[PDB]
């Protein structure tokens, strides 16, 4: 039930958000952000430096003084703000799933569906968070009265990737603001602008100036200066592990600001031989091939059971074959294009290595178009653990499928690799289900599905996938200091 | 009540602790500790290295396989085991308080009734905690049984100071081996004897082989060694915001194993003008003074306000030169020697700092004994917040007392520091008892009392105090991987 | 900031709301609902009896049936429709302050103000925890997988009064709601009309038909059929201790239904000597006059230390002669008339006893109009804890001063009563303001202020004023049924 | 390995205990307790009545008064006599074995390996959560600062059966001892010996007299006493439906004292086609014949899917023969006496309703012996759901065997029960197991496991089975009253 999109449509925020006005660079530079469908620019964004994030920075310290509206406004007070812009959201729904197709490239009934969906679930849910994050009255030995504040941990940077702008923006937001932080967020240079407008909902919505501001811009620049600066209290970083490092080397080297990481992974899918044929093959197929392969918890590493083998592969390829690659507008695609020429290349690498190193590709393997990053849907089979397409996340529509033999054996083959964000099981017996859901080192393990997000279930990596979680509950431990106050009293009694 | 002391306490053990057995360093070198009462080499203990630290790591791994003793055992009886312990601990505390404080210079009578107690008590409440950390059940959208898991972190690196040798040790393993983990742990240079002692008790407690590991040695070594290394989970350290800052830096360099801080301070202790003239002075007096000076929270900047300044500052000086400095191990002695010569010297080079920069020296000053690393209990009045005794942990017998007239100005005063460990409030009113505790940025607020800890109540830095809660349910947090449990079911209801 | 009300707001709903329909009782019978402030009828109401209630408990556990929309439904959906409702609700809000004020008597200022605003806070709180109340995966002895799933109690009968009646159905409804219950609700009598018109938007909203019943009716006949009712699962009952104890008994003689309970207070407010005299002043005077002294809560027992005794009297006199009755719609009323004539007869025959029993009646004593039932504010000074002015509930606008003279003395008098719904503390002094907090045996005590609600904080009594809580996460409690799941595994691992 | 019993073991107490002493009742009336293997009498016992009673509240509620012992202890050190406790009760475990077998008639090698065991696991488990019941700090609308006390409920009477009687003590004082409480406890008067030898641990543990008093005599007296009193603040009763409604209508004709009620049930065992044939029919066999079918949550439906029916019955009725009835200090005796004469008439006349209501009798169906209280494991087939011994609970060795078709039907069945305190699923099917756990109305559905108790898991009824849970967490509850602190702040700030 999709309204129809309109397939350009017009940009209203491409400056830095800082105190809920629209400014340009220090520098005035800008940079282009593209279409990648097209490979056209869209428009010109301004580009963010260290001098901007320092604006940025002090704006939210401002903010987040004691005393300051932000931090006398009541909890629940939050929560209806949160609201609010949930129901902004919602009311440009169709012009911001459009803006997302635009300039990510994700099919816009996807984006609709699917993204903006997900972000007004986000925001709603953690919305409801805001009054309800109790700390603790502790029944310490002694004459005392002893309990914890859980006070907002400050300060948070945020840096977030391009294959969900609006989803990470939303992941990030929600349980900072419910907990009553500030932001100074970094988005991604492919994708600045559906965040961007976003700002302006906030400031619409009522958020006081400096609670939350945002800084386009490149990484090792902007993102830096965020991860490095010594007034951000807390950094929280999506993104490849190798960036993962820098930015908890620089969180060391600077203040020793807080860190949370997600992380990349290559998320073993296993399909025992007692499977629902069809729906796992479908499964798997949407486990891999989903967003353009560009998910950090892809099915990249799929184990199928021997004795399925050979029809399970069969089963892919057709499917895979049957993808519909193209227009990201057209409501018939399945599958738009990868996010920039970067990546393009970087897929169309993987691929030829697979090739190189002995896999069987049994389809696609190359380009799918003439204009725009869009490439076939592509799967190799007889994959071996030490083949390079195995061990690294491609970030692409390449599909691994390897064949194993035992419970065991697949147990202890899954489990190796420095990733660890997510797994999944396909079978039909409980035991077989409930000893692979304990043995598997994932964040995540689905069972008989794959990539269900839930709001209230958290999510994050095992290993260097990541560290800490996002969403649920636990979404929140990263964004709270915890305060003991100990109170010398009369005569304590129980 | 305190048993006669043998002040000559035999070693038993001086070795690297793995597998349950005594193992010299593979290098064969050792390195000697020394009682700072005497400047004497108690004995020669193992110079634990990166090889060595390697077999630690892998026998902890190896511990930690699924299906191992230690992973397949009850959580309940994780608990019996920790109990177990802290009863060994006890039937020997006599003889651990006496080379306590033959190793470390701390008074006999407290390293007994304080350090031990405290020991224990730490002990037996994770005990309990080892079958009551529970995961959840989450309400998700859809059609899914969606659950966490929380699992063991995995191999934990903790790196523990000298000022609290078995203490620190207690509230490193307590919240570890509660929820399962298992450790490499590195002890202090200066402090080595007790831990290494208590290892035995681990073994004889009946802990699984590979479950506790103990590695002495030097920081840059051994330390390093387990910061650095890719096996290794979690690191937990203990010691100098300097030092910590190499351990964030190392995590990010290796693995992206986890981390948490407890750094130093530099602790403001505010007295109101309507505070309890008595208790605030001995209880000031106490909290900088408390095991020599060296504790991370000392209250090493009194804030006194002007109304009661100077009667304040002469009652201080008074308890402060009838302080008992002398052998530890005399029941008469408030105050034994500095840990080593390193901080003697430091100590020293501070107090000549304080004199050099226009504090008033008010009493002590110079060195107390011409044996051994005896200071002399020192105060200083009229210090000035640019000082740099009023910027820097001295972490010795060094008092700092400052002015102030308004509640309002205190708050930015003690809040106006890279510090955050702790603070404290002394005042008999309401309103200003609330508007301090919540203003202070300080990981713990004490209220008309000072340093009191309870294993109950969580413990930790603000700012570059450190990051990350020991004590109370909070402690169990760092120490457990949370794991989402994804389940398709028939159909979902409430 | 308050829009003028319509003074005779239309009546659209005076009939049994059962499956989202409006019926006629099965026995045609009606009673009418009266206008306080004139006496005069404002419409007639149908009349539910056993059988209508039967039908209504019907409905509800057809709407509660596995597989059912209501059973279905998406945790946070529920959230939404919660949100939903609040949102119609404050689309509604003038009428509906008016027509509460129309059929309850307070003033309109305050409907719109205070019981509106309560209402929305309430709703949208609980609205939030739709999604978050989750069950617990559990460590148990053994290779088993244990865990608890939080599940509805399921069928909700619902008793509430007349003194909040759109404040009371929302802090029934939300929790009961939030965690998947359906509901049967007898509203009060004298109270119908504006939780019939609430049903409505229940309606509108979007809730399933038969999630939400109402039964208006008599206490003996409808009230009795829902607390004696053989497939109601639990009740919740606020009114009279009195009344409290036949629903429990219900309960027990019936099908062991899970039962919470409400009650009434005669709640001490303590005024120690060093409190700031003019708010305590003023504090005291809302405590006990609210609407029209009809609260459970109410500040029925003024203890004022001998130092300030008179000069407390004196300044509460003043404010009591002050304080303006009249026409609940003008803006100048303070207090309007008692609910019905049956309380106004009640409250004159208090009065009668203080003044027979020996009490100073220091002002008013007597009826304020002679139309509607208005009462003159009353004090009596000199009270004493005997005087059974000093002992009963009284509910109306008579305030009772004692006078004490040690903190011991006061909090044994304070605690020496069968009730203990609530307690207020009035002091400056840290010590004293915790020694009494945790002294008193309250389920609220408030601390220099009186009658605070927080939708996030629980409010429940102590002894004979009640069992159980609402509001809060505490509020949840009572609508949830534990079931633990225990399944045996291959082999259990930490 | 189990330690030789002594058949005869010395009876050291049979008084009343009151304040750590013991005590003849005030009418020096006594009762004979009967081994139920020969009929002969044991002893006799102290019959307390009403004035007894009135003794040990008088008593409970002096050791609960603010300031005492009880009051003042830390948490922590109630949880240090919770393990001590244990750990006496370990010491004199055979002793304790011996005695419970002699009075009760289970199994000496079952109440050694069980019932001790399990005791000890409860007692222990409690002790962990001493200290660490938290209360709350609430993020409150408005200027306040907000938090709730865990306090403790009070004096609790507490009423336990003679099926479990060590356990059910375990049960009941674990939870309100760690929670701080005092307890009035009423032993069933068939088996009140060990509980009495357990007052003499608790008073050698070091309990505060007055903590924990025990009350030996009979129900419609002693019971009837505690239940009515008013000045008990919470009553938990285990034991019939019939009784559980005479004490919560006798709390709701008291003082509406707070209650929580572990009554009967007719739990339903279904076994799936796809089951693990032995393992269920051995299963099945324990989930009914355990402690000589005495357990509330005995599997006295097992439901059988048609295409397995025939089997299992054989199998089922081979297993039943084969069980050794016998002397119960016999290692190779699988089942004892029942308890009583008046249970042993119960159960034959249940086992002829069945025979005259045309239940096919396979075996057993008579005495069993000809001293003592010995009955034939006895096993109906082609049971019907309109049969009395389908409905209604024998609490002997009956077994019901009845016949289903489909999943559907069977839950419908299953639930078709005023009683819900457990049920279990034997399948291998992963959604089968989850659609029926979801689908059971009961407090706990085990799946391939029968009677699988962890001190960490709850446990209680749905419907007519009872009210509130014990163990885990959850136990901890209804012993604690929840009081909520607001104090005014001079200005709140996140
Ligand atoms: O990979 C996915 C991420 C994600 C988030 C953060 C990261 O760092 C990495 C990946 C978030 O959401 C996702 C939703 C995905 O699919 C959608 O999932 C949702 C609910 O799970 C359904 O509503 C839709 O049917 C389905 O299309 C697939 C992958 C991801
Ligand atoms: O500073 C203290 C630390 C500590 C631990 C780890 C760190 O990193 C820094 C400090 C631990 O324990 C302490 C106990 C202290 O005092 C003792 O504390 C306990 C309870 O607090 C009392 O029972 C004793 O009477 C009192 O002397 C004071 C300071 C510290």
């Amino acid at each position: 039930a999709v309204p129809a999109p309109n397939q350009q449509p017009e940009v209203f925020c491409n400056q830095i958000f800082i105190n809920n006005e629209w400014h340009d660079a220090v520098s005035r530079k800008t940079f282009p952000t593209v279409n990648p469908s097209t490979g056209e620019v869209i428009c010109q964004v301004a580009e963010g430096d260290k001098e901007d994030v320092d604006k940025a920075v002090k704006a939210a310290r401002a903010a987040f003084q004691l005393g300051s509206p932000w931090r006398r406004m009541d909890a629940s007070h939050r929560g209806r703000l949160l609201n609010r812009l949930a129901d902004l959201i919602e009311r440009d729904r169709t012009y911001l799933a459009a803006l997302e197709t635009l300039d990510n490239g994700k099919p816009y009934v996807i984006s609709y569906l699917v993204d903006l969906d997900m972000v007004l679930k986000c925001l709603r849910y953690y919305a409801g968070w805001a009054d309800k994050y109790h700390g603790k009255t502790i029944p310490i030995d002694g004459d005392f009265f002893s309990y914890t504040r859980h006070e907002p941990v400050g300060v948070c940077g945020q840096i977030i990737p391009w294959n969900f702008p609006l989803l990470m923006q939303a992941w990030k937001l929600g349980p900072a603001l419910a907990t009553g932080n500030v932001v100074v967020m970094k988005v991604a240079e492919q994708t600045p602008l559906t965040a961007l407008y976003v700002a302006n909902l906030i400031k619409e919505a009522g958020f006081p100036p400096g609670v939350v501001n945002i800084v386009p811009g490149f990484g090792p620049t902007a993102g830096a200066a965020i991860a490095s600066h010594e007034d951000v209290d807390k950094v929280a970083f999506t993104g490849s592990t190798e960036i993962g490092r820098v930015i908890q080397v620089a969180a060391g080297s600077s203040n020793l600001k807080r860190v949370t990481l997600e992380l990349g992974g290559k998320s073993p899918n296993i399909i025992m031989s007692d499977a629902d044929m069809d729906w796992a093959v479908e499964q798997a197929h949407f486990a891999l091939f989903f967003n353009q392969g560009q998910c950090c918890c892809a099915g990249s590493r799929t184990f199928v059971q021997e004795d399925i083998y050979d029809e399970f592969v069969e089963r892919s390829v057709a499917r895979a074959k049957s993808r519909v690659v193209g227009n990201p507008f057209d409501s018939k695609t399945e599958q738009g294009p990868q996010v920039d020429e970067t990546q393009f290349k970087k897929i169309l690498g993987y691929i030829n290595t697979g090739k190189q190193e002995g896999a069987k590709l049994l389809c696609g393997g190359g380009i799918a178009a003439d204009r725009g990053y869009f490439i076939q849907p592509t799967v190799f089979g007889d994959v071996q653990d030490g083949m390079t397409i195995a061990k690294e996340e491609i970030f692409g529509p390449v599909m691994q499928i390897l064949k194993f033999k035992t419970i065991e054996e697949v147990v202890g083959r899954a489990n190796n690799s420095t990733y660890g964000l997510a797994a999944a099981v396909f079978t039909k017996d409980l035991d077989k289900a409930n000893y692979l859901s304990q043995a598997l080192q994932a964040g995540t393990v689905w069972v008989n599905c794959y990539d269900v997000f839930g709001a209230q279930s958290p999510f994050g990596g095992y290993k260097m996938s990541g560290s800490g979680r996002e969403l649920g509950e636990y979404g929140l431990q990263a964004y709270t200091e915890v305060k003991t106050v100990t109170v010398k009293v009369p005569q304590k009694n129980s």
